[PDB]
RNA sequence: GGUCUAGAGGACAGAAACGGGUGUGCCAAUGGCCACUUUCCAGGUGGCAAAGCCCGUUGAGCUGAAGUGGCACCAGAA
């Protein structure tokens, strides 16, 4: 079963009578909604935290006069009741209307409906309860006197309205979701802790001291204005700053900094922490130990995730504005008021909705009514709709693009909703649903595990299956029960999506070339076979020679603009006293990527500052950017370009990263220069154009995976069986030496990655599509057919060229065109065949992952068999290194077993998540037996290694 | 055609006025004016109004016929 919130909206133009008894109607479930919650929050009797410890285990004299006034109200002068079956019944009722409370479970159907009505184990609280004279705990919210209205007058026989059945039942609903909100969020809290106290008694033992003085260090920074990112270059400080002596002259360790910095300006900053790093009293963390700074900033890293979460939830009220609680409503032949959809009551495409039970107001009185027929807003959405019985209100077809066959479905709930609106939820059917069939019949070949779909294989029923289910070539959503295909998919930058098709046959097939194969662990006789492998672009992914220009001069204004800014803040540090700020930030501004009309008015008031006094230079030149950034936020803001007309290829940014990037570069440009809400128009456009984008994604996956193509005019078509197993990459928090920084440091393609698994689960649930994931650690470094490991490269027709020339001194020799030099983001990808220096095997990067993932998916791949972290013992008198049992799998065949070595660098045998390192050794192993043979062999001799294969001949075959 | 395997939609560099509708947004797609926010910039706030928007109907245009919009959507909540 799959839901589809299908959000529309009404027309109440010819009839403002009915619109201003919708407002009130919110206006009255939300008021009522807010009674029942506030009640549970004093029943709860907590501590009940807010934005700070407001109502903070006050609830409990709170409550007291407000259930000790209901004792007299109700004619009650029996047994009174000590302070103590008043808070006794208070939490013991809370955690049985509830019962997320204490860890049970209880759904709030029969919940809600039973306690309302008498309110208004179980048996025993309900009736000791009504003992103290509070019968009457509760008069609903319609019949009392706070709401305002005259509603229908409650029946002969009815105990309470529909109405006040709602409010009862979202109020526990929402109370459910808070007690389920705050343990979980006190649970993450407590294993944050345990993060940083477990690591906190492994590297800080003996130096105990060490830690107090980096909060020194730490201290000295923040009062006078330590990470990984700004410890870059710290070995190379460390081991020139030996070759020096304390009572040096500063210029001296300033010597030093500005020496490494020739070597590499990509990776490196913070200036300002060497310098007091290099005073007299913060030397003991870099001399006494030559990586505290390294093992600590790791553990600020982790104080940093633990200071951006909360041991409690935030409890807010349900207002009638600031939070507001939508007024829900039934399928038609629920308990509750019911809704009826209407199809075409007004004309082809103009449908409306019916509601039993609404309200209407003239002049100042409220009344309620029945059966209003309201129109509905055109919608494409709706249009995908069509009724399936006249009899049976509810039941529908659901049209999809994936599928001929339309989904039989029914109307759900219905709330009416507003913007800072009616949400009719549609149940669709899928196909093994409607035959009968809980799971498909292909959910028994895989395992999913877990939270995030680990996929794994069972073997055994693979052999069964291709004989109940031969392959009758049948194309699009029909073909589901044929065959057995898995879809691969690898999501990267530049291509959005990379995948591979293979499907499962016995024996061999096939104008007269032979498909690629994968084998399948268990089955000797089926192997799985390549059938097709294409790379998915979203529109603006395409690179031409025109578009580039269009890209490159969008840009040029922004990156004018945005390095303005560093030159502007280091103007405003030599207007303070600090030497940090005045001597070393003068000394350094004393090739043309500026706005040459700032440019000049810069190096003017720089030579009169040559010659509070640069605090006016500070303000005359901000001034001149507002200039500039006013003209240039108004040509973004308003300005005119073409833009694109019906379906055009070759477009400027459209869906891809780099539009996303655009968008949030300025946001985060505007919010740097004006901290010299906010942009809520730039902000809800980032984040529609983001959403729109994972959508998006997430539809042309599924699209590809039923075998339906959008070719040209625009048009849907079925031209390949359909996969059963959509395989994703598994997401990870670490990466260590795998993916080239920007489609990892890039912290937008974890949100990428993430935003696609959910939206595929949702999309998939009505295709019958499996949604799995498998382990994508160094899917891209080795290669798919091969095994071997491998640089990444690319061809040649520059950010990387010149990169590649400074390490290697290539100025001097020419190069013709496609030729292969390695970038660390190669476009394609390349590994040793054999032995032979110079014979390599080329293969797009992009689709060699998505085929890895296929290997790893029909041979039971473990991490184990490649990488493996192991501990520096000392077994049998040799210090030889000890494996770490990292998951039950990699367990199984590294226990007994232990890796010496002669040399350090090749390693022998002989018989959770959390990283520590610098501790012990890795090593890694290469399957093919080429590099090193295939022995273990340490990390870091290992990629240096396959480094000085690939990139060691094709640098050779260039000078010579 | 050059180069690369996976042999596919292969892959990187190349080259030649009237009548209706405005669910939510994307696709070069981030609204304008005025007031105020201490003063110009960013951000915010309030007020104002005309429409901008597509779609359908042709005589226009020759890029006699053709074509002047494509795409996706599972909501919600601190």
């Amino acid at each position: 079963m799959a839901v589809k919130s299908i959000k529309v909206k009404l027309r109440l133009d010819d009839m403002p009578e009915i619109r201003a008894g919708l407002w009130k109607l919110h206006k009255e479930v939300n008021a009522g909604v807010r009674y029942y919650t506030e009640w549970l929050s004093l029943l709860r009797q907590e501590n009940l935290y807010r934005r700070c410890d407001k109502t903070a285990e006050e609830c409990k004299a709170e409550l007291l006069e407000r259930l000790r006034a209901r004792q007299v109200e109700n004619g009650h002068r029996g047994p009174a009741g000590s302070d103590d079956e008043l808070l006794q019944l208070a939490r013991q009722l809370y955690e049985l209307l509830v019962p997320q409370a204490i860890g049970a479970k209880g759904d709030a159907q029969q919940i809600a409906r039973k306690f309302l009505s008498p309110l208004a184990r179980t048996a025993d609280v309900l009736r000791a309860l009504a003992d103290f004279g509070l019968k009457p705990l509760m008069r609903v919210y319609t019949d009392s006197e706070m709401s305002s209205v005259e509603w229908k007058p409650l029946r002969k026989g009815q105990a309470v309205r529909t109405w006040d059945r709602d409010m009862f039942q979202q109020a526990i609903e929402r109370m459910m979701s808070w007690e389920s909100w705050n343990q979980r969020v006190g649970q993450e809290y407590a294993k944050l802790v345990e993060q940083k106290n477990r690591f906190e008694q492994k590297n800080f033992v003996g130096q105990e001291h060490l830690v107090h003085l980096v909060n020194q260090l730490q201290q000295d920074m923040k009062e006078a204005s330590v990470t990984g990112r700004a410890l870059r270059g710290s070995d190379k400080v460390f081991e020139k700053w030996g070759k020096l002596a304390p009572d040096a002259p500063f210029d001296l360790y300033d010597a030093e900094i500005k020496n490494v910095q020739r070597r590499n300006t990509r990776r490196f900053g913070s200036h300002d922490l060497f310098a007091k790093l290099a005073e007299p009293e913060y030397q003991a963390l870099w001399r006494e130990d030559a990586s505290f700074l390294t093992r600590y900033a790791v553990y600020n890293s982790i104080l940093r995730k633990l200071n951006h979460a909360k041991m409690f939830a935030t409890f807010t009220l349900p207002d009638a504005t600031a939070h507001p609680i939508w007024t829900r409503f039934d399928k038609l032949g629920g308990n509750l008021h019911q809704y009826t959809f209407l199809f075409n009551e007004f004309g082809e495409r103009r449908h409306a909705i019916r509601f039993h039970k609404l309200l209407k107001v003239e002049n100042g009185v409220a009344r309620e009514v029945d059966d209003v027929t309201v129109p509905i807003s055109m919608s494409e959405q709706l249009d995908n709709l069509l009724p399936r019985d006249p009899n049976e209100p509810i039941a529908l077809y659901f049209r999809d693009y994936g599928a001929e066959q339309h989904f039989t479905g029914e109307f759900g709930g219905a709330k009416i909703q507003c913007r800072r609106y009616l949400n009719v939820s549609v149940r669709v059917q899928s196909q093994s649903e409607a035959r009968g069939e809980r799971r498909p019949p292909y959910a028994a070949v895989f395992r999913l595990v877990g939270d995030n779909h680990r996929a794994f294989v069972h073997f055994d029923k693979l052999s069964d299956y291709l004989a109940e289910h031969p392959d009758d070539g049948k194309l699009g959503s029909e073909g589901l029960l044929s065959g057995l295909r898995v879809m691969s998919v690898d999501l990267g930058l530049r291509t959005s999506a990379s995948i591979s098709v293979f499907r499962v046959a016995r024996k061999d097939e096939l104008k007269g070339r032979v498909p690629f194969f994968f084998p399948i662990k268990g089955n000797d006789n089926l192997v799985a076979v390549h059938e097709r492998s294409q790379l998915l672009k979203l529109p603006g992914e395409t690179e031409s020679k025109d578009l580039r220009a269009i890209r490159e001069e969008r840009q040029r204004t922004l990156r004018q603009l945005r390095t303005q800014l560093a030159y502007l803040r280091l103007l405003v540090r030599c207007g303070s006293e600090d030497v940090g700020r005045r001597e070393r930030s003068w000394a350094k501004l004393i090739a043309n990527h500026m706005t040459p009309d700032w440019r000049e008015a810069f190096e003017n008031e720089l030579q009169k500052l040559k010659s509070d006094a640069v605090y006016e230079s500070v303000r005359r030149v901000w001034r001149h950017m507002g200039k500039q950034v006013r003209d240039w936020r108004k040509d973004v803001r308003s300005g005119e370009r073409p833009k694109i007309r019906g379906y055009a290829k070759d477009v400027v940014g459209g869906n891809s990263i780099e539009q996303i990037e655009y968008l949030e570069r300025q946001y985060k440009f505007l919010k740097s220069w004006s901290f010299f809400r906010f942009a809520i128009t730039l902000r809800e456009h980032i984040d529609h154009a983001k959403e729109d984008r994972l959508k998006k994604l997430a539809d042309r996956i599924i699209m590809e995976a039923l075998g339906y193509v959008y070719a040209l005019k625009g048009k849907w078509v079925a031209k390949y069986p359909p996969c059963q197993l959509i395989l994703l990459a598994e997401l990870s928090e670490y990466q260590f030496n795998n993916d080239r920084p920007p489609s990892e440091n890039n912290q937008l393609m974890q949100w990428s990655h993430r935003g696609v698994f959910q939206e595929l689960i949702n999309q998939a649930q009505v295709h019958d599509l499996l949604v799995g994931t498998m382990y994508a650690a160094f899917s891209s470094r080795f290669d798919a057919r091969t095994g071997a490991p491998g640089i990444r490269c690319r061809r040649v027709p520059p950010w990387w060229l010149n990169k590649f020339v400074v390490e290697h001194t290539l100025d001097a020799c020419p190069l013709r065109a496609d030729d292969l030099i390695p970038t660390g983001e190669g476009e394609i990808f390349v590994s040793p065949f054999s032995a032979e220096e110079g014979d390599f095997h080329q293969i797009h990067a992009d689709l060699n992952a998505a085929q890895n993932l296929q290997q790893r998916l029909w041979s039971d791949f473990d991490i184990s068999q490649i990488r493996l972290r192991c501990d520096w013992g000392e077994v049998d008198g040799e210090l030889v290194l000890i494996p770490r049992l990292t998951g039950k799998r990699t367990a199984d065949s590294y226990s007994n077993k232990v890796f010496y070595t002669n040399t350090g660098v090749t390693y022998y045998e002989r018989e959770e998540a959390d990283e520590a390192r610098e501790k012990s050794v890795v090593l890694m192993r290469d399957p093919s037996g080429i590099i090193n043979r295939g022995n273990w062999t340490r990390q870091k001799e290992f990629w240096s290694m396959v480094n000085q294969r690939i990139e060691g001949y094709l640098v050779k075959q260039i000078r010579s």
